[PDB]
């Protein structure tokens, strides 16, 4: 009958055929979607990078905008849920998460098993050299090529003039005023132009590139598949691209009645990880 306000997680299985097993405790928010989570090994040293681990290290704290999410829904009515999460990388390495939850008043006890194959063992994941992971495909250097397409008379800001051919790229309608008012909120230090850094922000802001959108498709009354663009960023900087595809399996129909906005941390040893997420407001 309640909402979570604490959890525990065990996950364990086995990257490229060496067996892992990590356990620990955490808590969050499930009105604003906030969750941190420690986790310890059990066996020794981590030989692949906890970066994998992310995002599926508990959707009972995140809510939707206008209220509970399916997946707290079914926390609160007691009936649950069960998740195949999958995710399919750039290199052919995949990985799959299955997770499985039970309740006790406002605290989830959450277990996932893991199998990771195909990670190249020179790669950055086998050799714990990602640093950060993100919603979408975009990077900064994909982007800085959109800029200079637009960038006509090539003086490294977009007027706008220049603006309306990139905001199209949002398949909108949009009258020339609605273009005039996404220009100036652009334009953060009111000099006229959009420089780079101001593009970046926009990108983001207007879903120019629908970077942060996520998929969700319900085949039968008892599934939901979220479906999304994914990356982790390497040593080089340069982005490790993957594809996820996670089915939630509910117990019960989901009641009769998109762009995902997250930011996750991890700090990480060989034995140790302290993790945060947290939903935009
Ligand atoms: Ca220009
Ligand atoms: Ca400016």
């Amino acid at each position: 009958g309640s909402l979570p306000a604490t959890h525990e997680l065990h996950i364990f299985g086995s990257i490229n055929g060496v067996d892992f097993d990590m356990v620990g405790q955490g808590s969050g928010n499930p009105n604003d979607g906030y969750e941190e989570l420690n986790l310890k090994s059990t066996k020794g040293d981590l030989q692949f990078s906890p970066w994998i681990l992310v995002p599926h290290i508990f959707h009972q704290y995140l809510p939707y905008p206008d209220g509970m999410s399916p997946f707290q829904a079914a926390m609160v009515d007691g009936s649950g849920y069960q998740v195949h999460r999958t995710m399919q990388f750039e290199d052919g390495a995949s990985l799959t998460v299955n997770y499985r939850y039970t309740y006790e008043g406002s605290h989830i006890k959450g277990e996932a098993q893991v199998k990771g194959t195909g990670f190249p063992a020179d790669g950055p994941v086998m050799t714990n050299s990602l640093t950060a992971a993100d919603l979408g495909w975009d990077s900064e250097e994909e982007l800085s090529e959109c800029f200079r397409i637009f960038d006509f008379d090539g003086n490294g800001f977009i007027d706008r003039e220049e603006f309306g051919d990139i905001i199209r790229l949002t398949g909108e309608q949009l009258t020339d005023e609605d273009v005039d008012e996404i220009f100036g909120d652009s334009d953060t230090d009111k000099n006229g132009r959009i420089d780079f850094d101001e593009f970046l922000k926009m990108v983001e802001n207007v879903q120019l590139t629908d970077n942060n959108r996520s998929k969700k498709t319900y085949p039968n009354d008892k599934t939901i598949i979220s479906t999304y663009k994914w990356s982790y960023t390497t040593g080089n900087g340069k982005r490790y691209r993957s594809t996820a595809i996670t089915t939630y399996t509910f117990a019960k129909p989901m009641a009769a009645n998109m762009y995902v906005f997250r930011k996750t941390e991890l700090k990480h040893s060989k034995t140790e990880l302290n993790f945060k997420e947290w939903q935009k407001a």
